[PDB]
RNA sequence: GGCUCUGUUUACCAGGUCAGGUCCGAAAGGAAGCAGCCAAGGCAGAGCC
């Protein structure tokens, strides 16, 4: 389960925007998204770093639920 | 070495464009700009000088 699958799942549009700012490698392997990548994605989606942190955490909550079932 | 062709490769960190999204504006309209793409660079093979 990756961010390409989470994309297919005003608040919903803003979340899709953050993923639209990522590279295919970032969508395929979300763990590589550290500080510098979060800043590029944030500014690129017109959001703040906190909004990227929230989206990545919401993905991690979903990924951990998919790993349980 | 140079030029060109071809393959491939490259998140941001002074190229272009810019879906999505963002910012300014009551509007009309403006602005910046990620990803992608183009271009460019990297690694090579080849042809020519
Ligand atoms: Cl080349
Ligand atoms: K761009
Ligand atoms: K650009």
């Amino acid at each position: 389960f990756d961010l390409n699958d989470f994309l297919e799942q005003k608040v919903l549009v803003r979340m899709e925007a953050i993923i639209n700012s990522m590279t295919m490698k970032e969508r395929a392997k979300p763990e590589i998204i550290k500080g510098s990548r979060k800043r590029r994605i944030a500014a690129g989606s017109g959001m703040q770093v906190q909004d990227v942190n929230r989206l990545l955490k919401q993905f991690d909550d979903m990924q951990r639920m998919m790993k349980k079932m």
